[PDB]
């Protein structure tokens, strides 16, 4: 009975089940709440030296690897989800993308219009909702759905 996008997992350290979505890589313990025309999201982009375009107004040499803008990703998400960080002050501080001044507003969009794994996330995802780490072209993104 499970939404598509959902599977249950084990907590490996605890034993309790937990819910995973293998679309937005988002976890959590509660069973989720069992398609519109556009969303609007916010992200937070972590670049790395395999990104499409290695550079942001951060920084003109991105030389990060893969797996540290993975665990800067992972610490904000725990950060955000303690409660002792906002998303918006850290895409704000810390996103390598230009959308950093606007707080990591994207504004809407339809399908057809970003790359595929942010798109499919953004979708996936329920008003309000964060996604985990997802993947592109253009490095790791934490994605919020706004609307
Ligand atoms: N700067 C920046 C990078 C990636 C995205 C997501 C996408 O292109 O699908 C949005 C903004
Ligand atoms: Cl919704």
């Amino acid at each position: 009975k499970l939404p598509p996008g959902w599977e249950k997992a084990m907590s490996r350290s605890s034993g309790r089940v937990y819910y995973f979505n293998h679309i937005t890589n988002a976890s959590q313990w509660e069973r989720p709440s069992g398609e519109p025309a556009r969303v609007r999201c916010s992200h937070l982009l972590v670049k790395h030296s395999q990104s499409r375009r290695p550079s942001s107004w951060r920084q003109e040499k991105i030389t990060r690897t893969k797996e540290e803008a993975l665990e800067l990703i992972n610490g904000y998400i725990q950060k955000i989800k303690s409660g002792e960080e906002d998303f918006e002050s850290l895409a704000s501080q810390f996103s390598d993308c230009s959308s950093a001044k606007a707080r990591g507003d994207l504004g809407a969009f339809s399908r057809g219009q970003m790359q595929k794994p942010f798109e499919d996330a953004s979708f996936a995802l329920r008003t309000g909702e964060m996604s985990g780490p997802v993947f592109t072209d253009s490095g790791i993104h934490i994605i919020l759905r706004t609307e």
